[PDB]
């Protein structure tokens, strides 16, 4: 398999966008954390799958650095992909970042070590058709960068998953992937673009 995403090599992130890059990394983690609780996952200091344990059930500020820093790199590369695709990222209203509310996660969405995700409540945020074809493209590219970075870490495909010999069945072309995983990814990058407009930024090629 040969994944190659958009080439962001020559793009430079502006320093004033390093904050929306971090806000985006927090929220996408909060969206990941919420759905993981819905899949029957709780907090724990050691990775026990049969016990529904995962250390990174804590808030974004408390993740280990080898895991936390990859999220901030994936956020940066998604921002650079927009600029590489010819989009200008501007700022529309700064008060939009203060007229931001978060979602009322029920009491069950409170974990053992006080971690309770609270993503931005962006259910009021509609997307134009051009923005739904861009989000669909963005989620496909996000798969290629994830696939190549694991291949560059030594990962190969396998019929079943192995967390030690680096094999994983999801390292396939985006058209080869199961539709359940595609949809999960397309939704996550949908909320990514929503976070930009939700924080008051504009995105037009
Ligand atoms: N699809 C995704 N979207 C956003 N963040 C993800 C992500 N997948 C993993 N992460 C990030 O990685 C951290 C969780 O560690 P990990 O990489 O092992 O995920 P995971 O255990 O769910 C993969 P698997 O589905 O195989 O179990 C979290 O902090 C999370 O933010
Ligand atoms: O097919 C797949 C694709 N994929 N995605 C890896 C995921 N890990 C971290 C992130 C991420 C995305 C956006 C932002 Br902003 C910040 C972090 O992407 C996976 O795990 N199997």
């Amino acid at each position: 398999f040969i994944p190659c995403p958009v080439d962001t090599s020559q793009v430079i992130l502006p320093p004033h966008l390093e904050k929306i890059r971090d806000r985006l990394a927090e929220n996408i983690h909060e969206l990941w954390g919420m759905n993981k609780i819905e899949l029957g996952w709780t907090f724990g200091k050691i990775r026990d799958d049969n016990k529904r344990q995962h250390p990174c059930l804590v808030e974004f500020s408390k993740l280990p650095e080898t895991e936390k820093n990859y999220n901030l790199q994936m956020s940066t590369e998604t921002l650079k992909t927009l600029l590489a695709l010819g989009c200008h990222i501007a700022h529309v209203n700064p008060a939009a970042e203060e007229d931001l509310k978060k979602v009322k996660l029920p009491k069950n969405y409170m974990m053992s070590n006080g971690y309770k995700p609270a993503p931005l409540d962006l259910s009021d945020v509609k997307l134009l058709p051009p923005q739904e074809i861009l989000v669909d493209k963005l989620a496909e590219n996000a798969h290629n960068v994830w696939a190549k970075d694991r291949i560059k870490q030594g990962w190969t495909y396998g019929i079943q998953q192995d967390l030690k010999n680096k094999r994983n069945p999801r390292l396939v072309p985006y058209a080869l992937l199961d539709e359940r995983t595609k949809k999960s990814n397309r939704d996550s990058l949908r909320e990514a673009v929503r976070t930009f407009v939700g924080y008051g930024y504009n995105i037009e090629p």
